[PDB]
């Protein structure tokens, strides 16, 4: 296919090498995706008089920069650019340049024409499997095996037919994520002009907003001025609403980077934009008509996030392709025995000087074609996609369906805790550490300042309809104080007789940081002056170094209070002074962290959801490793990797590293019962006597110092504390290095960094496209699900190669030693056994696996001493019943009377036929019934009701043509009465044969358990 492109290159053009005109240039694909295409270049005139080499690949476009780098580069853009560049950008001022930008960094027109079903087949159609197929066919043709050829090329227009089906259904999600033209109100050429949502390119200014119509933000614009409310579920699963800033605050000197400022200042293309806060009329700047907030434009086209996404979606998956090391390894063993039969077959025909040579050279070629390639190209397609079919069912859905066979074997499976283990709903205990012990004082008994510290320190917002949206952690705190929150940014408390207070800039959960800081100014009483009082919080052992004054029971209250399971968060307050207007927003917000005053640790409660406890327990059965992946603390992560059984030892020892330079590392449990330090020897000793916990100040200090030891440590790692999203996806990196396929659970901004380097990743919403795999259902149930689908996948994928193989084999000889005996199956006989095979094929792909899974693991692959032993044990056995029937037919058989042939007379009715063609077709059912793997796996063969009926028919069938009830039958198909005395023994060869192909599988599966 992809090797069969050049060739027209190579007819139609000479290829080009001087960069003087190239009327084409072939495209490198990259080994890790892509397919080679050809691209015209296009000749585009030069304002400035400069010609311009460039061309589209993939619907990304590259340009040829000779300036400096003297070669092709993808387009620049304005994500480089000096953080003062935006500020004073007015837009495009002329309109020369508007044409000139358009065509030199794509209009953003992300569609794609709809693919017709016609162009996808006829794409399809072109693979080397189907080009040998219709040469097969024309084989069979050319040896007037007519109604054969026919039935055959059918069946591989209707597989084919049902494959581009099923990939012309991704077409509707394709349009499903609708991204659609509309008008959009934009800044041009020192005016608001509403100009078209595809033409709008990088550089300029329009004004977004909260649209009557619920509509969604064209392309990735970053906020110039003002303040807006966004919620990213449908990009980034999480339900919370994440906060997006202005950037008409920040300093110059800083240089623009997403991956650090993506998640405060730029809105991605296609989010959900609900409310905005258009900027105060005092600052001067762009003055936006609609009072939607002026956001320049940084990437259009499948340039953003999104429409990464949808090319992932399209083309970015690897299409489960068929191609396979199993599948050229199965075709080569295959073709050894199917080469050795007709190389039989050839031999014994040129001993016969009489027999036209040119007939048995064509009836060597084909055995060889009819042998290895006659249902194989589907099966490992249609596996897939008959889980992902049923895996829907469950409202779960997937983007990349070749990741289904990688769950299979995914020998260590980790989660997130604050997740499915936390549950959504949670409860605040209240306020602690303001009272002797780790006692919760009540509410009503708190500060006031505890009150203000409380209510400032968050980041909700309120909405039109008047609901109150945003992270659980603040939903609990604000209901707890009780205090309401009006539209206007100002706190009044419902009860209590205190100045209200305005809230002037919010700095933003960072995690890195792990802690989230507020300013907020209160009046004084009896005067107009204004005293700004910051309110931080965060986790106690970062916040620990800011505070200024610290209680002496901080770090035992911290675990007391911890180790119940509640999750603990400080808090902070610091006076100020006084402050005057300039430095009120001035003063930098890491100014505000230090030199802090403690007001309280707070406490929510976090249940555990009833589901995870089974489930954690039903994938420890079936032979995986629970690894938690969070970034509590040590003590809270360890109680509920114990509540639910993540953790089964007596003892937990957590990791702590030294305070103290050239100290070594330590560990330490929960209780302090055990303290040990590192060994130069294995980890085994250690995680079999008790459970390991590592956390994040250990994993860099490990991993800065020596990284081998890490390494080796983490598999035997259950519970990973206190841990970043980059340490998060290091812990899936290491994982998957040793080897270990890996397969997290998440669903927090914190871990798309993770979900898509791991093997395999489901994300959990409260359809999107932040991980390969994402379920509606917040449960933790599609875990199991999914394995236990991978499971009946790669089961069915092993099992429908060992019956082709077999069963191909078995033709094979049968039609070998038919030819030696110079008779052949007519033309309706092969087309009815080929036709049962498509009903028993069709009837064993359309199976239902079981409810719960086992402790045994399925067999990855082929590649395994079972698989090749059994195909050659029981085709041994079967291929002794063949000879030892075809010799007595032989030997009991009127010898043939003229040596000469008629052309017109074909497939001539004998005895050796009819022994040979009945038993070919109760052998294919044999190997049909025994190479059945059902329990544990795959429900048993009786339940499967229609194959039951299927192969009952078709024993059925074998046994009215053997005893020849109805002579008008056999004289249909064209057989020969056969006399008792020979039926007799055919019936006992046949049942010995299928008994004792059963032993030798299952004694081999015994013995190889």
């Amino acid at each position: 296919g992809h090797w069969s492109v050049h060739a027209h290159c190579a007819l139609t053009c000479t290829p080009e090498y001087d960069p003087s005109k190239a009327t084409f240039v072939k495209v490198v694909p990259t080994p890790n995706n892509g397919s080679t295409e050809l691209v015209a270049l296009h000749r585009n005139e030069g304002e400035d008089g400069l010609e311009v080499l460039s061309f589209e690949f993939q619907k990304i476009k590259y340009s040829y920069d000779a300036l400096e780098k003297k070669q092709f580069l993808p387009v620049a853009f304005p994500v480089g650019n000096a953080f003062s560049y935006y500020q004073s950008n007015r837009g495009f001022q002329e309109d020369s340049e508007i044409r000139a930008a358009e065509k030199k960094f794509g209009s953003n027109k992300a569609e794609m024409v709809v693919p017709d079903f016609s162009e996808l087949f006829k794409e399809r159609a072109t693979a080397p499997f189907f080009v040998f197929q219709v040469f097969c066919v024309g084989l069979w043709c050319l040896d007037e095996y007519w109604y054969y050829s026919v039935f055959t090329l059918s069946m591989l227009v209707a597989f084919e037919a049902s494959l581009v089906q099923q990939q012309m259904r991704n077409m509707s999600e394709i349009r499903k994520m609708g991204n659609k033209p509309h008008m959009i109100q934009v800044y041009r050429s020192r005016k608001w002009r509403p100009i078209a949502s595809d033409e709008i390119v990088p550089g300029d200014i329009v004004s977004i907003g909260r649209s009557p119509q619920e509509n969604l933000v064209p392309c990735d614009v970053l906020l110039l001025r003002g303040r807006c409310i966004v919620d990213e579920a449908m990009l980034t699963g999480e339900s919370v609403p994440q906060m997006k800033e202005p950037i008409e605050d920040l300093s110059p000197d800083r240089v623009l980077d997403l991956q650090a400022d993506s998640r405060l200042h730029v809105i991605f293309g296609g989010t959900k934009v609900v409310q905005h806060i258009p900027p105060q009329k005092a600052t001067t700047g762009l003055k936006p008509v609609d009072s939607g907030c002026v956001a320049y434009v940084l990437r259009t086209g499948f340039n953003t996030s999104q429409g990464k996404l949808l090319r992932t979606i399209l083309f970015g998956v690897k299409r489960v392709t068929a191609n396979n090391l199993e599948t050229f390894i199965f075709i080569l063993f295959l073709l050894v025995f199917a080469i050795a039969a007709a190389a039989y077959v050839w031999i014994e025909g040129t001993k016969d000087p009489s027999r036209n040579r040119y007939k048995l050279f064509l009836e060597c070629t084909l055995i060889l074609t009819s042998v290895v390639p006659p249902e194989l190209p589907i099966e490992l397609s249609l596996a897939v996609n008959t889980s992902l079919i049923a895996l829907a069912k469950l409202y779960m859905y997937c983007t990349e369906p070749f990741r289904i066979p990688f769950a299979g074997k995914v020998e260590v499976c980790c989660f997130n805790k604050t997740g499915t283990l936390t549950s959504d709903s949670l409860v605040v205990r209240g306020v602690a550490g303001l009272r002797d012990g780790k006692e919760v004082t009540p509410v009503s008994s708190i500060p006031v300042e505890t009150h203000r510290a409380l209510a400032s320190c968050h980041s909700l917002m309120q909405l039109d309809d008047g609901t109150l949206v945003g992270d659980p952690l603040e939903k609990a705190m604000l209901t707890a104080v009780d205090w309401t929150l009006t539209k206007d940014e100002k706190v009044f408390p419902r009860s209590i007789k205190t100045q209200g207070l305005k809230i002037h800039q919010r700095f933003h959960f960072a995690s890195a940081l792990k802690r989230m800081s507020v300013l907020a100014s209160y009046e004084k009483l009896g005067s107009t002056d204004l005293c700004y009082i910051a309110a931080v919080k965060g986790a106690p052992e970062t916040l620990h170094s800011m505070f200024s004054q610290c209680p002496p029971d901080y770090h035992h209250i911290h675990t007391e209070i911890s180790r119940e399971g509640a999750r603990v968060l400080a808090l902070g307050y610091k006076e100020l002074g006084h402050l005057t207007h300039q430095q009120a927003r001035e003063v930098k917000r890491e100014a505000l962290e230090c030199s802090l005053k403690f007001v309280g640790f707070i406490v929510v409660s976090c249940p555990l959801k009833a589901d995870s406890k089974a489930v954690i327990r039903e994938i420890q059965n079936a032979s995986h490793r629970v690894v938690m992946i969070t970034g509590d603390n040590p003590l809270t992560a360890c109680h509920v990797a114990q509540e639910l059984h993540f953790i089964e030892k007596a003892h937990t020892l957590i990791l702590q590293p030294p305070s103290e330079k050239g100290r070594q590392c330590e560990w330490r449990s929960i209780d302090g019962s055990i303290v040990l330090p590192l060994a130069r020897g294995s980890p085994k000793a250690l995680a079999l006597e008790y459970a390991l916990c590592l956390t994040g100040d250990g994993l860099a200090h490990l991993q800065a110092t020596d990284p081998q030891q890490l390494l080796r440590l983490i598999p035997h790692v259950q519970v990973f504390a206190r841990v970043a999203p980059k340490q998060k996806e290091f812990v899936i990196t290491s994982l998957k290095e040793l080897g270990y396929v890996t397969l997290m659970c998440g669903d927090g901004t914190n871990d798309v960094g993770a979900l898509k380097h791991a093997d395999v990743g489901v994300a959990l919403l409260a359809a999107s496209i932040a991980a390969p795999f994402t379920s509606k259902l917040s449960s933790i149930q599609c875990i199991c699900h999914v394995i236990k689908q991978g499971r009946c996948t790669l089961v069915t994928t092993l099992q429908m190669f060992k019956i082709l193989a077999l069963n191909a084999l078995i033709l094979a000889y049968s039609q070998s030693v038919l030819y030696l005996e110079g008779v052949k199956f007519s033309d309706f006989q092969a087309t009815l056994q080929g036709l049962l095979l498509a009903g028993c094929f069709l009837f064993i792909s359309r199976s239902k696996p079981l409810k719960t899974l086992s402790r045994e693991r399925p067999l990855p692959n082929i590649f395994n001493l079972y698989t090749i032993l059994t195909v050659m044990l029981q085709f041994f056995v079967h291929f002794l019943s063949l000879v030892y029937l075809y010799r007595e037919a032989q030997a009991r058989s009127p010898e043939k009377q003229e040596q000469f042939v008629d052309l017109y007379k074909e497939f001539e009715p004998s005895l050796v036929n009819s022994t040979v063609y009945i038993m070919a077709m109760a052998m294919q059912m044999a190997t049909f019934a025994i190479n059945y793997k059902g329990p544990p796996f795959m429900e048993s063969l009786p339940e499967n009701k229609p194959l039951v009926w299927s192969l009952a028919v078709s024993l059925l069938a074998i046994i009215g043509l053997l005893l020849g009830s109805s002579p008008d039958f056999n004289s249909q198909f064209g057989l020969v009465d056969i006399p008792v005395e020979f039926k007799l023994v055919i019936a006992q060869v046949l049942l010995l044969d299928f008994c004792l192909a059963l032993l030798a599988d299952r004694v081999l599966q015994f013995f190889l358990g």
